[PDB]
């Protein structure tokens, strides 16, 4: 990805959260120049637990297709030290049929929510003894409402649903197309991007990044 | 309590919470008609963790001096079985100078979170021994800022700010007078109100009319 590309994402989704009134701590606005000016030892949680923007098409060339905008607003250490916090939270910008490829986390739970927008659907599946797709029932409790259904459906989150996806349960998402952009919330145990993503197909979390045009905000694994 | 303040009170947070796009789950709108036509077995996770809406006046007489209206999204067990989910969201609407007596919680560590509207006074303090308050400085991470304060400092949170609570920490906090209500964001560790709040100050409902919607403590 071009930088340029990462600056014009990051213009466009924080339009975006604005225009569903949703505020971000003042960190979210840092240009470099700013952060290389902060007291580091009173910012280690944020540069530790990669908190704040993360941008990725999911080591493919194509964002719009396969891609994701995502702002982590809290998080703890994913060993339990030095931050104790066991839970994590972010804020996601889900364009208009944009898919984030189909993964399980090994340790992390996870609730998916929409708060906002167009419509989520969420395809899930087990992951069989191969960490292939399996052919069995799925349980999932959406908004505390325990529900079984059948391998690969596809559920629909309309603004204000939220599905708990357990650990090593395989899901897909995407805003619904035509529907429009969808802001999704996840609110999750410890986040740990470099480690905890299974993704079906062998790809990579992050991006690398064509410095192209001067960077007008730092992304949370570029600290 | 009387039902018809209730009513009313979740009828202005309902309006509140949309004025921001703040959307609930469908069972935030059922009516107790709804709610006794569900199946029970579907739905124990609502009923066991005490999901959904919570109007709180702290045992005394005056809602708008002290108060607050929240809604419990999603939460686990408090002793980690059987729901082992270890993390809890509510949302709230904190009115304009309307306080949230000091308090601390034996286990739940939390985020307070300014969502949105006015800016949110918290004002924090350690825990002594004999659970009073001690006169040493806090030392907390405001969205992974660590900074240290002295003892009943009071933190303005503006909107999209967060500091991260710590159990034992004393806490009380109230929407800065004149700057407006304010849209409360928590994510913690779960949530356990029957016995994990220590109050600094120790701590029915009149069916006047028809209930619109059921509290959380009336499952
Ligand atoms: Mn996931
Ligand atoms: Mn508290």
């Amino acid at each position: 990805m071009k930088r340029s590309a990462i600056n014009d994402i990051l213009g466009h989704t924080r339009q975006f959260f604005s225009q569903h009134d949703v505020h971000l701590p003042p960190f979210a606005s840092f240009s470099p120049a700013q952060w290389q000016q902060l007291d580091t030892a009173a910012w280690e949680e944020v540069f530790d637990l990669k908190l704040g923007w993360d941008v990725t098409a999911f080591g493919r060339n194509n964002f719009a297709a396969h891609g994701l905008t995502l702002f982590t607003l809290r998080n703890g250490s994913a060993k339990g030290m030095p931050y104790v916090k066991c839970y994590a939270e972010k804020i996601m910008h889900v364009r208009d049929a944009q898919v984030t490829p189909m993964h399980f986390h090994w340790r992390k739970r996870e609730d998916i929510i929409n708060r906002g927008g167009g419509n989520l659907i969420v395809e899930l599946w087990n992951a069989d003894s191969n960490e292939q797709t399996a052919d069995s029932d799925i349980t999932v409790v959406i908004d505390g409402c325990r529900q079984k259904h059948t391998a690969g459906s596809q559920l629909r989150l309309s603004p204000g649903e939220s599905i708990c996806l357990p650990p090593g349960l395989y899901h897909s998402f995407w805003a619904e197309a035509g529907f429009g952009d969808v802001l999704v919330g996840e609110v999750s145990s410890v986040n740990d991007d470099d480690h905890d993503n299974h993704f079906l197909q062998p790809l990579d979390r992050y991006n690398l990044i064509d410095e192209d045009e001067p960077a007008q905000l730092v992304l949370c694994n570029e600290y």
